[PDB]
């Protein structure tokens, strides 16, 4: 059998180099980095190299933190509940601006903050599937504690104007957080350009293991820990380090940014090839503005055949995709031209077959 | 070189079987268990087998949850901040009883809860290094939201009277949590016998990978999520599943409980052998009641030579241990009689050498 995987927004394959690099820390380098003895101190260099890779990936500076979390959900929960106690309660700034497009980690958390009597403005999506810089400026009260806008959307692949929203936040004196989960490895990410105070990411979206992520925290910005216990991560996030996944995620970031031109040049092209071809088969419109997107994602619709049906079919013929209904096909650098061609074929045949049962 | 590792309370070696079982999920079974397509659904059986192993390890029932967390720190933080909102605030039960002996994940969290105006009673340690059932009963007000007592202590290896504290909590109508991190794999753990509502554990203490743990939650007990986003873990703890570490931790628990008689019979004996022998070298008393302890841990003192000095020495001769000052030597099933003998030798020679520089 030979399966085609087009579900990169759900999760990605761990890069083989990433599997290789982690392996020694699952075998004989099993010491707790906190121990003083050799089993501990021996892990120190690989961890430092990892952190370094993470800093360079997002343009963090020495004076910033990139804190290791267990996933972007942790990161996101952490930013929101941290600001809740540091701003919303202790400083009266009882308002948070976000968008409707946000991942549930952000949205549900906000929902919880609402239940305690935080006022949350969920900026509405426009016709383009976007949010504009002016939209958040027009929403900032001076009780606004935080603006949280996702860098790129995982439904459509839509990029939002982070840089611009950054500027507004700087001018207005408001904490800015960007969930960048869907941007790492897909387009360049720059916390300096973004004037982010907080950035979250998750490794499994860029060929690292599931079960680890990061939160960038700008110099001098405070954020009450979500994991108290104050050992690890200059006391900001406690718990014995996930040594293998750290070493791994590090490598994952490095490879991810090394592939940034491949992503735009080749992956993007494969995505255009797929999209263009899908657009033929009679009555198939694409969803969203097709300019401001990460290179890897396309969301096609099939006229009067719910997505689920197309996908269940595609699954049977060994092509994995998901909805966003519409059909979300999302690529990685591990897709090939052959696989796309095949997808065009099997997609169209599937379309055909389902039209005919519809009669 | 041939190193001896006696720092099992810091962390343990991933069991080779555990490394084997996780491996396929780092290689080709990389699908998100939430996907509907084959890459997702194919992970379903291994995950179910894992969870099953976890349930049986602690005697959880079908009607309970064993929720997968990123570590015991997550678990502990989760219980405390969960009860804070569900009991302390929403129900006025503004008091928590714990002990002084607790791991910092519990203690620091409590410290934070104090800062919001929760009243926390930190039960004092006695001469035995213990806490008695009566001590917590005498502390329960009817504003008490939660009792949190650690099952076994990682400093001395001291077991606390969980079963008894359980009974008191049941009688008194109070939520009971036990951090069992230092008990899994060391003595039998039984949430039913314990009348725990909440139990935490962490895999790296029983030959699983760092970076994953569990919280047992009793049937019908509520606990507001620490990770909102409400996808995974019947919405109790959100974030893409750490598939490999889950499969791994599962195996780790199984092997851990399979070795329960080996642990008491052989590991315990090795520990007694080591202890007895150390007790000779002139002026070396052991620390704590030497009856109510997990089999693997001994905490010896050397008269007027701070622990750190003994350890730095021991490190040079390739024996890894830590303080608790006193010297904490903690064993696993991977220690051998040879290694202990060697330790007796090198320990005593080290004692000798440091006496003579002391002059
Ligand atoms: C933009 C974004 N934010 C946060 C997360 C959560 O990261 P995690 O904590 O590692 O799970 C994801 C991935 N989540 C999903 C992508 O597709 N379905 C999902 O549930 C994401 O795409
Ligand atoms: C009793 C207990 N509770 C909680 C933890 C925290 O588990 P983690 O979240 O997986 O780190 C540990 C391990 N911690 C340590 C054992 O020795 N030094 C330690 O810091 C522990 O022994
Ligand atoms: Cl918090
Ligand atoms: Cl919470």
């Amino acid at each position: 059998v030979q399966r085609i995987y087009l579900d990169n927004n759900a999760t990605t394959r761990i890069d083989p180099k990433v599997k290789e690099i982690m392996d020694p820390f699952l075998r004989d380098h099993y010491g707790n980095p906190s121990s003083l003895h050799q089993f501990g101190t021996e892990t120190h260099p690989a961890i430092a190299e990892a952190l370094d890779k993470l800093y360079k990936g997002i343009n963090a500076r020495d004076i910033d933190d990139v804190i290791i979390t267990s996933c972007a959900t942790e990161s996101n929960n952490w930013v929101l509940k941290g600001v809740y106690f540091d701003e919303c309660l202790k400083k009266g700034k009882n308002h948070i601006v976000t968008t409707v497009a946000e991942h549930p980690a952000v949205r549900s958390t906000c929902n919880f903050l609402e239940s305690l009597g935080v006022e949350v403005t969920y900026l509405p999506i426009n016709e383009h599937g976007s949010i504009t810089a002016e939209q958040v400026r027009e929403a900032i009260t001076e009780k606004t504690a935080l603006v949280s806008v996702m860098w790129a959307n995982n439904e459509t692949g839509l990029i939002f104007p982070i840089e611009e929203i950054g500027a507004i936040c700087k001018e207005k004196g408001v904490l800015f957080h960007t969930d960048a989960v869907q941007a790492i490895g897909k387009i360049p990410v720059d916390v300096l350009k973004a004037n982010a105070d907080f950035l979250s990411f998750s490794a499994h979206k860029f060929h690292g293991p599931k079960g680890i992520g990061g939160l960038y925290i700008r110099s001098g910005v405070g954020l009450t820990p979500l994991f108290h216990g104050g050992e690890h991560m200059n006391g900001r996030r406690s718990g014995t380090l996930n040594v293998p996944y750290i070493v791994g995620m590090g490598e994952a970031m490095k490879l991810a940014v090394e592939h940034l031109d491949y992503e735009k040049e080749v992956v993007g092209k494969l995505r255009d090839k797929l999209e263009e071809a899908l657009l033929k088969i009679p009555d198939v419109m694409v969803v969203g503005d097709r300019i401001h997107r990460v290179p890897n994602t396309t969301l096609v619709s099939v006229r009067g055949i719910e997505g689920e049906a197309m996908l269940w079919d595609l699954n049977r013929s060994n092509i994995a995709a998901s909805t966003g209904t519409a059909i979300r096909l999302s690529l990685s650098r591990f897709n090939t031209e052959a696989e796309i061609d095949k997808t065009i074929e099997v997609f169209s045949q599937a379309a055909v077959r389902l039209r005919n049962i519809s009669s």
